[PDB]
């Protein structure tokens, strides 16, 4: 496990290089049963990229396959929103799940409170000045504080140590752009407030989604 | 005056604020059925639910809030709340979770309780792996009400957020730890914020699927007006 050596700025190349790509809306003009199978169908390619972008999480393949499949069975919704949510930032009101599906809050059955949390949770970035820096580490950290209070035991340990490193990088990152001590705590912090509003976001919406209606996984882990 | 207090003085005027520590009602009415078992722990919920307002008040800023969003911060928050003290009262009864003195149970006693409760149990369990320390404790549980659904106050609630970050850390270092343990320790904690969060979307689920008085009880008692409420 090199990734424990990993220095502050080791940890975000290696995220940055990770990066999966932005994915576009399937074409085809002619054509909200029809709008959910956009999103449902973005969600299920943005998934593969997901999982390879997972397996380069630094940490992350030293954990077993069980683990693996579980923390991204618990995290992957999270991830996707964040993302989303790190691509609207600069359309004020606008959720931009792809460049050629770009949403607002009008245009969005029981989808709209989740929504106005998404558009809220944009704005907030945005006013925060987030860096694409911290938010592959903020990315990072949902996937491995996804499901790590359910699941070796010392699996659990080298999940929380890459935390700390991620923890690590994120204050560095600060300190770096010239933050004071005190205000990298607070931003620190800030950070990881909107995490629970993620998470939040993540139930309700994997509560609408059974309003409607694994093996990919293993496959490539 | 709210944003004007030291790390100090924002620690103990939230130890001052702790509510009570409740007994179940003393229907020991035993074995529980499930209807028995809801219905005792909801009327302790609703018990507590009342002593929660009134801590709230006290909460440094809450106040300050327009009446709306006193009961926005709440109707968001309560369960997490309450859950959060019932992870901190379990602490030191590994396997067991202490909803009150005299009522403890331990996961061969929760049906759909199973779950919830092992998610309960595992987060108790986390308090005592990092020793979790009453001080910080109670940061965490007015970081939940302020967090929980945060055009003005969305910063004045920030400003607060970030005094109770302070304060967090005055008293890691305080402690004695270094710099790096602070930002980690300060990061662990936080990260458990996301586990009750889910906890409580889990629990709002169980429960809307089958109650407590939320809305009168904070018309009643968020009344300025009003001097003895509910
Ligand atoms: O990049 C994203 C793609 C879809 C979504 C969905 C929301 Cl906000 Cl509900 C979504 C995910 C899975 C689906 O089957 C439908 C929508 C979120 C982010
Ligand atoms: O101090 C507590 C009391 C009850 C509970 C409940 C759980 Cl764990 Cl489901 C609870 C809350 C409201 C109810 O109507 C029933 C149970 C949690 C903490």
């Amino acid at each position: 496990s090199l990734a424990l050596s990993l220095t502050a700025d080791q940890m975000v190349s290696a995220l940055l290089d990770a990066e999966p790509p932005i994915l576009y809306s399937e074409y085809d003009p002619t054509r909200e049963a029809s709008m959910m199978g956009l999103l449902t169908n973005l969600a299920d390619r943005e998934l593969v990229h997901m999982i390879n972008w997972a397996k380069r999480v630094p940490g992350f393949v030293d954990l077993t396959l069980h683990d693996q499949v579980h923390l991204l069975e618990c995290a992957w919704l999270e991830i996707l929103m964040i993302g989303l949510v790190w691509r609207s930032m600069e359309h004020p009101g606008k959720l931009l799940f792809a460049p050629n599906l770009l949403l607002d809050r009008n245009q969005g059955e029981g989808m709209v409170e989740i929504f106005d949390m998404l558009l809220a949770t944009s704005s907030r970035f945005r006013m925060m000045n987030l860096q694409g820096e911290e938010f592959v580490c903020l990315k990072s950290i949902i996937l491995l504080n996804s499901g790590v209070y359910t699941f070796s035991l010392e699996e659990k340990d080298h999940i929380h140590r890459v935390l700390d490193k991620i923890t690590d990088t994120l204050i560095h990152l600060m300190a770096k752009a010239g933050l004071t001590l005190q205000q990298q705590h607070q931003r620190l912090a800030q950070l990881l407030l909107i995490l629970s509003h993620i998470r939040h976001m993540s139930n309700k919406g994997m509560e609408h989604l059974y309003s409607m209606k694994y093996d990919l996984l293993l496959e490539m882990l």
